[PDB]
């Protein structure tokens, strides 16, 4: 049994297991033995959870952010169901109640045995909550269908359990050897070295003397540094650069001084260097795995005495406020003469105290962290920032997680794919982040669905793969059950990518109905029927894919030839006909980034009580430019209905009549006036987003409409202005929005009023998306890349202002946007 698991895990994650063997690498080692058994653990209690519990850890409830509804409940077993009338007030035991009574009544004769699935989804509906806080039973009122639901029985959900079941000495100045290397250039080369704690130096650059750009070369020189050797903080990172000159960079490599165990490193090293674009404090403190092709730096670290670092318990023995909300030298050495006060009064001030501290005197370092010991938990807001890499220090780290155990599911989820980036950050395997996100995702299994792919869909990038290979693979020693659900998912994904390259050659031969049939026959195939068909959709655990549907299966025949899947479930009804489309080609990052994004807006929104008819639909990488998107049914392209063909219901005189035509047609009679609602709210939340944003390039091609009214984007690739992009009101729009009238103040104003609010509540939460933003730097996105990035986001929410001066600022951007407006 246990070789078939590994050899599954093998291929789940992208690596085989006998690669973490051949590593021979203690390190790697250790992090494999401790996160097997700390996974084990949480897999243990997961099999004695109470039933209810149980739930809450697979199927977590999925909630929003007086009045009479219709819903057909049924019992697991049969066919039979019953059609109540109850109130959106209603507790899902009161609805359980009547099911029970009813079929009583029928079947000839307690609610607490049982919980509400969603027909045809793993989505159920428990707890004490009105049915319309239920995201569902929301879903189904804006819609206008009927809840369909099925009574599970206690003993049901257990089985479903149960069938799941797996030192101060040293004064010298610190110094190197650069021995030699072995690289490939056109001029001299030079070796720039620094030492460095975050983004902050420890002292000047040390440079090596100029060498011919022959060999192989040579220098056996020593490197001293302006720093002493007790100085060195436990996180100090030295860091490298090989250039040419008569400038042309080479290659960079970073390492810990201080190695896993906290020894500090001797004596010889051979760097593995990686390849560039000098130096780049940043990048991984572990070599370029490519050992064949990469440059290479040896290097020798001199035997000082073995030393390791102080524990803690030896280190614990060794106009404030006008200014307090970057700053010069006297403000700086203020804040730090006040530290007690700092932390005494101002809790929330410590990452301002800590960019004052002085990270290259082990004194300092240690009267910060005696007053870190004592430091109250701070607000997940707060915690956010501190996980950037200008807090490199471990006890830092190790607070900032702490103040995040408070985070919900729903936050964690929310900030998942920042969290993931920041492991990028990381100086060592074994460490508090991955602790943390492997706990919280065995014990919530959406958060383990993600987190699996988001580190899955980065496997092909060299600098990360030892790193997410270890974090999968300790995973599913916690979970055997959801590794063959993850498997599946990974099957289909094989299958599409290989239907995939399959339509890109035949397209280039043959026609499209051509090509769209001989897809259908390779669908049709009993492996291509199988490997689609029943599994979780990847962009949502809770959403069934059932029976693949060939015949509305199709490819766009133009670009990266995206194929469009649809599936239907008879169990799920009309819910289970439901689309993916699938890319490969393209960088999805972005994409992902900005969708979520917009849908953490519309979160934010929501909580004010502003619904604005939003449309976060999934975005989800799951390999080399490969991944999935949700599909959105019943929505065309702006420019499809533009294009005002003939012989159709929208089919008009004047061509800015074409799509309040097509809203007439998809809303006939009193319908109309809620679509053209719709239209307005989703246009207001969607201009603020991509404004603020700094989304270019919005065009009638990649916006669409649903046949509700709601207007969506689709096909993001620029943002923070990556081509300043103005405020947007399109013409066509705002003649939607005002009714197909030519003026129409009373209708357009409260437009106005819609963006308005939208963009001043985002306002009040501007440093919870410049924390995010920051943190997402980590990923590499070519977009999203400096400091004039987020510099972008600064000015868009204009955060230096107050709300005033903020809103006259973008009423003038705003009414420069209706003059432009045609
Ligand atoms: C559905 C449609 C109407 C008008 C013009 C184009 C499309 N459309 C679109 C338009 N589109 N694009 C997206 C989409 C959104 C974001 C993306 O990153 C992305 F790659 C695609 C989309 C969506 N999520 N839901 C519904 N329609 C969407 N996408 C296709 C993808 C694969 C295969 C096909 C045949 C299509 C396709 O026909």
């Amino acid at each position: 049994v246990k070789k078939l698991i590994n050899s599954q895990i093998s291929l789940l994650i992208g690596k085989g297991l006998h690669e973490f063997d051949s590593l021979r690498d203690p390190e790697v080692n250790d992090f494999r033995t401790k996160m097997r058994q700390f996974c084990e653990e949480a897999a243990a209690h997961r099999q004695q959870l109470g039933w209810v519990e149980w739930l809450q850890y697979s199927f977590p409830l999925q909630l929003e952010p007086n009045r009479a509804l219709l819903v057909n409940v049924k019992f697991e077993g049969s066919e039979e169901s019953f059609t109540f009338q109850v109130s959106t007030k209603d507790m899902p035991l009161a609805l359980m109640a009547c099911a029970l009574r009813k079929k009583a009544t029928v079947f000839r004769q307690q609610p607490e045995e049982y919980a509400l699935q969603v027909n045809g989804r793993h989505e159920y509906l428990y707890g004490n909550y009105p049915l319309c806080h239920f995201q569902y039973i929301c879903s189904c009122l804006h819609s206008g269908l009927t809840p369909h639901l099925t009574m599970v029985h206690s003993s049901s959900i257990l089985a479903m359990r149960d069938e799941q079941s797996n030192l101060w000495s040293l004064e010298q100045p610190f110094s190197i050897e650069l021995i030699e290397g072995r690289k490939v250039n056109a001029m001299k080369l030079v070796v720039q070295a620094g030492l460095f704690h975050g983004n902050e130096m420890l002292c000047k650059t040390v440079s090596s003397s100029e060498v011919n750009v022959c060999s192989e070369p040579v220098w056996k020189q020593r490197l001293e540094f302006d720093i002493s050797v007790c100085d060195l903080p436990r996180m100090a990172r030295l860091c490298f650069a090989l250039y040419a000159v008569v400038d042309c960079p080479i290659a960079w490599a970073n390492l810990m001084l201080f190695d896993y165990k906290d020894q500090l490193k001797t004596g010889e090293r051979c760097l593995y260097m990686w390849p560039s674009v000098l130096l780049n404090p940043a990048g991984t403190v572990r070599g370029n795995p490519n050992t064949e092709s990469a440059a290479a730096l040896v290097i020798y670290l001199p035997e000082v005495a073995p030393v390791y670092f102080p524990a803690l318990e030896k280190i614990l023995e060794l106009l404030r406020e006008i200014l307090e909300r970057e700053l010069y030298e006297h403000e700086k050495d203020l804040v730090w003469k006040m530290r007690h006060e700092v932390q005494e009064h101002f809790p929330e001030a410590l990452a301002r105290l800590l960019l004052v501290t002085k990270w290259n005197k082990h004194e300092d370092v240690a009267q910060m962290l005696y007053l870190l010991c004592s430091w109250p938990e701070l607000p997940v807001l707060s915690a956010l920032e501190l996980l950037d890499f200008s807090f490199p220090d471990c006890y830092v780290g190790s607070f900032a997680i702490k103040s995040l155990r408070k985070l919900t599911d729903d936050e964690l989820f929310q900030y998942l794919l920042q969290l993931v980036q920041v492991l990028k950050y990381e100086s060592y395997l074994d460490c508090e982040l991955t602790k943390f996100l492997l706990g919280r995702a065995l014990a919530n299994r959406k958060i383990g669905h993600f987190l699996f792919w988001h580190l899955r869909s980065e496997m092909h990038v060299p600098s990360v793969a030892l790193r997410f290979g270890l974090i999968m693979e300790a995973y599913c020693r916690g979970s055997t059950h959801h590794m063959k659900v993850l498997m599946k998912q990974g099957e289909a994904l094989s299958k599409l990518k290989a239907l995939n390259d399959f339509v890109k050659v035949s397209s280039q031969k043959t026609t499209k109905p051509q090509t769209k049939e001989m897809m259908h026959m390779c669908m049709r195939q009993e492996t291509y029927m199988e490997a689609l068909s029943h599994l979780q959709s990847p962009l949502d655990p809770s959403t069934l894919l059932e029976e693949v549907c060939v015949e509305q299966c199709t490819f766009m025949d133009s670009k990266m030839k995206p194929l469009w899947i649809m599936y239907s479930s008879e169990e799920a009804g009309s819910a289970g006909n439901v689309g993916i489309i699938f890319k490969n080609g393209d960088d999805l990052r972005q994409d992902m980034l900005t969708l979520q994004m917009i849908q953490l807006m519309d979160v934010l929104w929501k909580q004010e009580g502003l619904d604005l008819r939003m449309t976060p639909y999934g975005c989800l990488p799951t390999g080399d430019r490969t991944g999935l998107i949700e599909v959105v049914l019943h929505s065309d392209t702006i420019a499809n209905i533009q294009l005002n063909k003939s012989n159709m219901a929208a089919t008009a005189a004047f061509n800015k009549d074409a799509l309040l035509n097509w809203l007439k047609s998809k809303n006939p009679g009193e319908a109309l006036d809620r679509a053209i609602e719709e239209f307005t709210l989703s246009c207001a939340g969607y201009c603020v987003a991509t404004y603020v944003l700094g989304i270019g390039d919005r065009h009638s091609d990649n916006i669409m409409i649903r046949e509700s009214g709601q207007l969506f984007h689709i096909d993001f690739g620029h943002f923070l202005g990556n081509f300043r992009v103005p405020f947007i009101l399109t013409y066509d729009f705002v003649h939607v929005i005002q009714q197909g009238k030519t003026n129409n103040s009373e209708k357009f104003e409260r437009f106005r009023g819609y963006c308005e609010r939208a963009y001043t509540i985002l306002r009040r939460h501007g440093l919870l998306f410049l924390h995010l933003f920051a943190l997402m730097r980590a990923a590499g996105l070519p977009e999203l890349s400096c400091s004039k990035d987020i510099q972008y986001l600064k000015d868009s929410l204009a955060l230096g202002k107050t709300e005033e001066e903020a809103l006259k600022h973008f009423r003038v951007k705003f009414n420069e946007a209706l003059r432009e407006s045609w």
